[PDB]
């Protein structure tokens, strides 16, 4: 008799069976899945490890957190500097004074906020309702056109002016010459992996692999006290209420004879016309000699029952329908609901860490 | 009667005084300037720490080292990526495929590669006779042009063409997207400066102002068993076999009332019309919100034994000259000779530290 079975060996699970092992709680993870790790898992092509789901760079400013993964996995000191590609222009993302530089030619720091400014004209000032507002009140008509419009089109398959202002975690607008992605005081990538890094969060667990929890739910429910579901929230239900919305991806990788690709970690093609979004050169994440290189092609796609579940479409709609479900989850006695799945939400790596400490405290405070 | 003397309260003697005090020795510091620190320290003007010699920016691979350094004051994600004008042309330092881009509107790694092989070849196989032959069979006449040849040429007194190859044995080239100076492990800036840094380190320790060992050698001598010292060698025995000859520095710094002057901490002019070689924009080094920004010029300087030393020469007759009075050196006992000017050489901060951590551990292991 298990005191915890957690469904789902992603961060938010495997945090907790981390966590609840030196609790000495009887624990048993069982994920789905053939491999451990989630949406972050990792897998090693003669050397080079490669992001199987997206890139994924780790950052917080959060001190604590970053101690805790390195504690059990030493991280280097990447740095994310996305690059976009528009036609027959390249520009650093995000949007810094290099940009600014490329787009305008322009050098001086308020000569380019002026000029931003003043591409907000048109449009006037009222309050943002949608995505291509809220990007144009940020960075002007030509840098939207030219790095968002495309780009937010092919990953949402939704016009800009129908989707919400928030939609998407909006990035860094600087004026220094900076192509730093993220703000954090701490950022890198696990040497060795996300798949080692987790292995270390599961060590002297029981997991078990190839298992789908809601294929035997009330079976499986049984065998313990408490569970921790971080599976989809509206599936756990049957889609009683119809599906929440997603945007999932398709990943083609191809390996090549030669070192170097494209020399960047990340390419966005912001062109509505190119049919991928990304184009991701494994290697570059963490240092290595090879004589070949693993490249990523990255496409969006509507998910449908069966595709794996990426970004959720968070409009009104399907708000509303995640609060009915919500309420149904309120009403599950020995269920705590937690990731991004069983969240309906996007969280980063820290604040997926972040909610699953929190909630093996709050188990602890009083079962 | 103290243990030890430490003469110059830079890294090398305040390291050197932090582990000394940590083993019950007694220590007195004496200091001929009127600050601590060093050619590392630092003054706040109004919220900003300005890098009063020259832009100093931490960097190492030993972990110990940086936890040292860290435990003491925190440092922030700073990563230095210089800037080059060029006329008016900017580009981005070192030279990597940014640089490359900017230069011939190359994206491809293996196409960036061939423009640079093929360029190194300008004058065949032929070994370099001078400084432009040397620069041009690293990397090209185009990136020497436009980046090298006006820059060395303003920092030494003229012509390449008249100066030996030895002055650059290697000029770094990487093939990714990547503007970071430095490719070590660990990289920033102390928050708070590094004055406060070495205040640490000098912290409970008697520290002696406005003194200049030299014009007191013996009665201060006389004050205990041993002596550290970490000022010029050749000036320590009376410039007896002649001076050590070094390049010097010149800095005009303005106080501007706008917050953002030119975005970025350091950015170099390789144009040699140009007097200054740098404009430093302190604030950049570390994020502060304040009205105004103080920005700093850099100008190579004429040398002469009684100007400041910066940068040692390092050719054969001075090198020559170094032996000698290193001979010197070794007939004085109970005299440790430590640091940049000590031993007349280029330390990065992360070396120094290194070198005065195990000449400590020396000086334990063998009394
Ligand atoms: C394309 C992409 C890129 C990203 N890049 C970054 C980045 O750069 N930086 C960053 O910080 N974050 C990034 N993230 C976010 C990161 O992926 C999430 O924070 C993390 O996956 C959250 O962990 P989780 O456990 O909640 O969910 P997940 O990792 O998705 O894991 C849930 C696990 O549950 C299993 N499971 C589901 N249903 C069942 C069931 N019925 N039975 C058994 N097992 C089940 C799944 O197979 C899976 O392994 C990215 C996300 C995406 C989609
Ligand atoms: C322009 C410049 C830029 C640099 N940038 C970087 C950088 O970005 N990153 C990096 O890692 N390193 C950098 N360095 C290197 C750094 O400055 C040195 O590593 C550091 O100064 C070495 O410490 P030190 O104690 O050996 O010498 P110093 O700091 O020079 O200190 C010696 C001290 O002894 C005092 N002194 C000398 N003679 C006497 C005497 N007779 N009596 C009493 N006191 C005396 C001096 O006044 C001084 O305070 C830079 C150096 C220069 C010159």
């Amino acid at each position: 008799m298990y005191d915890y079975i957690i469904v789902g060996s992603g961060l938010f699970g495997a945090v907790c069976a981390n966590e609840l092992k030196k609790l000495n709680k009887k624990v048993l993870v069982i994920e789905k899945r053939n491999h451990i790790g989630g949406n972050a898992y990792t897998e090693d092509c003669e050397g080079i490890q490669i992001h199987k789901y997206g890139a994924h760079i780790f950052h917080t400013n959060d001190k604590y957190i970053w101690d805790y993964v390195n504690d059990l996995v030493e991280f280097n000191r990447f740095t994310n500097s996305p690059l976009a590609i528009y036609k027959d222009k390249l520009f650093n993302l995000p949007f810094n004074m290099n940009t600014f530089h490329q787009m305008w030619g322009v050098k001086d720091p308020q000569e380019a906020q002026n000029i931003i400014n003043a591409q907000k004209k048109k449009y006037g000032d009222k309050v943002p309702e949608n995505l291509e507002e809220q990007a144009i009140s940020l960075v002007g008509e030509d840098l939207y056109q030219a790095l968002i419009k495309g780009y937010t089109e092919k990953q949402w398959g939704r016009s800009a002016k129908e989707l919400p202002a928030f939609i998407i975690k909006r990035i860094p607008v600087r004026f220094t010459f900076d192509n730093n992605y993220f703000s954090d005081r701490y950022q890198g990538i696990p040497v060795g992996g996300y798949t080692k890094l987790i292995e270390k969060m599961l060590e002297g667990v029981d997991v078990k692999l190839g298992i789908d929890f809601l294929k035997d739910k009330d079976s499986l429910a049984s065998k313990a006290h408490r569970i921790i579901y971080t599976g989809p929230i509206d599936q756990y239900f049957d889609y009683r209420f119809g599906a929440l919305e997603y945007r999932s991806l398709k990943f083609e990788t191809e390996r090549h004879e030669f070192p170097n690709f494209q020399g960047n970690a990340v390419i966005n093609f912001t062109d509505a016309n190119v049919p991928y979004t990304r184009i991701i050169e494994h290697k570059h994440f963490d240092y290595v000699e090879t004589k070949h290189t693993v490249v990523t092609k990255e496409y969006p796609l509507e998910w449908k029952v069966g595709d794996e579940p990426y970004y959720p479409v968070n409009d009104n709609k399907n708000m509303e329908l995640f609060k009915k479900y919500r309420e149904l989850a309120s009403r599950e006695d020995k269920v705590i609901f937690g990731g991004r799945l069983a969240e309906y939400k996007y969280y980063d790596m820290h604040q997926v860490i972040s909610a699953a400490l929190y909630q093996v405290k709050n188990i602890m405070s009083t079962d």
